[PDB]
């Protein structure tokens, strides 16, 4: 029960859908998408928040992706999904390491 975590993930998705309009490059698109991915866990973690909302986190950070990918161009939504799939990993891994 804390849609302003989904949200906040969704608006990070959407940063990195601007990022990837402007052109930036695959690498840097990764270097933010770990960088928001930690930031997003912080808030799972600091609201001690459960496993179900860090799967509903992971899911509305997928479904952003494959929204905004329909706002780019065919280059640009590759890069896009790409960087989602990795925030998805990092906010994975790190639930583990939470235990």
């Amino acid at each position: 029960g804390h849609p302003e975590i989904v949200a906040a993930a969704v608006a990070f998705v959407r940063q990195i859908w601007e990022y990837a309009r402007q052109g930036m490059s695959l690498d840097e698109m990764i270097a933010w998408a770990v960088k928001y991915a930690k930031k997003i866990f912080d808030l799972v973690k600091k609201m001690g928040a459960s496993d179900e909302v860090l799967k509903k986190v992971m899911d509305a950070v997928l479904a952003a992706a494959q929204a905004y990918a329909q706002q780019l161009n065919d280059e640009a939504a590759q890069r896009l999904l790409v960087a989602a799939q990795v925030i998805v990993q990092v906010l994975q891994q790190l639930g583990l390491e939470h235990h």
